[PDB]
């Protein structure tokens, strides 16, 4: 088998892009955030704290005839930038693109996070991580992914992130039209849970290639690039009036500048990110000072290769049973 979805940004700076799922019987479309950073299938629902509920659409389990509760499972997750849900979990049949799963775990939330009510466009999360992150108590749940592999025509899935526009989520098999050249493939390790991988270095600009290993996780819920404060200096040294903000939380700009590129390497392969991708726009409206898509690493932990990178590649998320990532220009 195979899925095919297309992914949209939720506003027009890609703070982030969702998918629409189907979830129970009759179908119920909510559309998720495809995060390969994290392992949970979570969703607003019914049980979700009224008050926390703000323009989403919810999962309401008592209206699938598919639908039943796991008993005694619950789950609770923190995100990297300090949100939060957490609630029950039912099993019910999920569909992504054609692509089919009964028995998935859906993780109805009770409680979210203040960002979470506070963005209407995301019904919640879809994990693609690795199944050994997933929060489900007593007995932890595998992804979508995990759950729909052994089905694939391939043990694979694709992202295909778009610039200021839609892109695709493909499952189990690899799109040789959506790319140029060739992919690059890459090791990972899974010791994290993530799709974590080495870039072998980086340009900024015309300026010339850095050959240097920065461990990173190839991460689709993560809007920006986040990488080491000395690469991040030395890219924003070259826009004039750029520096960082204790006050903002990362490097601004100025609206006015013209940004260079940035490039990552990938073994011997080159990803080039246009200038454009990584003008994140005025901090408030009507600022001339613009947030950058580039932002230091060193008070996270991780190096996390986010949408801002992702999107000027096709990526393969390969599950084998030595999983691999490929990257390709397009």
């Amino acid at each position: 088998s195979t899925g095919s979805a297309t992914t949209t940004p939720i506003d027009s700076l890609d703070d982030a892009y969702i998918t629409p799922v189907q979830i129970g019987t009759p179908a119920q479309t909510l559309n998720l955030d495809f995060d390969t950073g994290s392992s949970d299938l979570w969703v607003f629902s019914s049980e979700t704290t009224a008050s926390e509920v703000d323009g989403q659409t919810i999962y309401t389990p008592s209206k699938s005839t598919t639908a039943k509760l796991l008993s005694g499972a619950t789950w609770s997750i923190s995100y990297g930038d300090g949100s939060s849900s957490s609630g029950d979990v039912y099993t019910d049949t999920v569909s992504v693109g054609g692509l089919t799963v009964t028995g998935q775990a859906v993780e109805s939330a009770k409680k979210v996070s203040s960002s979470f009510t506070e963005d209407s466009t995301i019904d919640g999360l879809l994990g693609l991580a690795f199944s050994t992150l997933n929060t489900v108590s007593p007995t932890q749940q595998k992804t979508f992914f995990d759950n729909a592999k052994a089905s694939l025509d391939s043990p694979v899935f694709t992202a295909d992130l778009g610039y200021h526009a839609p892109g695709t989520y493909n499952f189990g098999f690899i799109d040789t039209t959506a790319y140029t050249g060739s992919i690059t493939y890459t090791a990972v390790s899974t010791k994290q849970g993530f799709w974590e991988w080495t870039s072998t270095g980086y340009a900024v600009g015309s300026g010339t290639f850095k050959s240097t290993s920065i461990d990173g996780i190839a991460d689709t819920g993560t809007t920006l690039l986040y990488l080491p404060a000395t690469v991040v200096s030395a890219y924003w040294a070259q826009v004039s009036g750029a520096k960082s903000s204790s006050s903002v939380g990362g490097y601004v700009f100025p609206c006015s500048a013209t940004l260079p590129s940035f490039t990552f390497g990938v073994g011997s392969a080159r990803i080039v990110i246009p200038g454009d991708y990584i003008d994140f726009g005025p901090i408030s409206t009507g600022s001339s000072s613009c947030f950058g898509g580039i932002q230091s690493s060193a008070g996270i932990g991780i190096n996390i290769f986010g949408d801002v990178a992702l999107k000027a590649a096709f990526v393969v998320f390969n599950g084998a049973t030595t999983p691999t990532l490929g990257f390709a220009s397009k």
